């Protein structure tokens, strides 16, 4: 059974999943609006993460325009952060795309493939596994490279 | 490999795929608009469609405004019109969601898995198998119920 579900993640705000996404599954986070010229974060400008039941961080996708880096790492709830992988550059990432861009996370089971836009940055080897039962979109509006809300959507019971 | 692809269809026109998409793999048009009180369609307002290479038309969605209905069908490229599948109530398959909308195509091997927005709106048992390779959105800037450019995203290799 495949199904489609949406949900608009107002900046600074978790959501909770009606149908979570385990491997094989496919979530894009749709921003309409790209601000590689934003302030300073703390020292994030924007993350967007999977959690599992437990509130695990599956997958944290850090930006960052200050220290020009995107950071990829996960952590137990209440557990220090773990082994990170980065990719330098965050504008260079979004390249090709004005005032718009997406995120793409492929649960292979294994590992996580995370597309920006069409440009497959990372293939990043799991730390933590388990299905994804909710998302956060995490930034300030006047920090955040992406616009005040973002759409997310999943595509589940792909398997 | 499994990737996201990007295109920007302006009413009228259509698109040569990066990557095909066959059996396990996902298509989806994100209009910007929608406008369910558009004229009357000629005899269509908007059309989505799948093609082969051949320029076979493996799946063709026309939304008829005055029919009130949603027509699902395929075409040889020099065959006729196969049997139509037909949905009534096009803005009750809207319903939840204005201002905008998104359509989704699985190709499901022997079926093509039509969802708009959440809803899915029909198990289409396929009348034209292979593997899609353009696709198209066709209306008038006057009488279309989506926005003049839908952007269509695919996600390949998911097999
Ligand atoms: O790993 C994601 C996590 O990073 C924290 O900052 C790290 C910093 O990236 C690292 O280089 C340094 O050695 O330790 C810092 C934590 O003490 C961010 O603060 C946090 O929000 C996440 O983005
Ligand atoms: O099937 C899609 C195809 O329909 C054509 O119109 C059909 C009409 O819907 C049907 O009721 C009638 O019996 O036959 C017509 C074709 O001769 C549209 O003209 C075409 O553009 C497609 O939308």
């Amino acid at each position: 059974m495949q199904g489609v579900n949406i949900y608009n993640i107002s900046a600074g705000t978790s959501v909770d999943l009606a149908a979570p996404v385990t491997t094989g599954d496919i979530v894009t986070f749709f921003s309409s609006a790209l601000n590689l010229n934003a302030g300073a974060g703390n020292p994030n400008n924007t993350t967007l993460n999977l959690f599992a039941e437990n509130g695990a961080y599956l997958l944290h996708i850090a930006f960052r325009l200050q220290e020009n880096v995107i950071i990829f790492n996960s952590r137990q709830p209440d557990g220090p952060w773990l082994v990170e992988q980065r990719v330098s550059d965050v504008a260079n990432q979004f390249a090709g795309i004005d005032g718009k861009a997406m995120v793409t996370v492929f649960d292979h089971g294994d590992k996580y493939q995370v597309v920006i836009n069409e440009k497959t940055v990372i293939q990043y080897t799991k730390q933590i596994s388990g299905l994804t039962s909710s998302l956060s979109y995490n930034a300030t509006e006047e920090t955040s490279i992406f616009s005040t809300v973002v759409e997310a959507v999943t595509y589940t019971g792909l398997a």
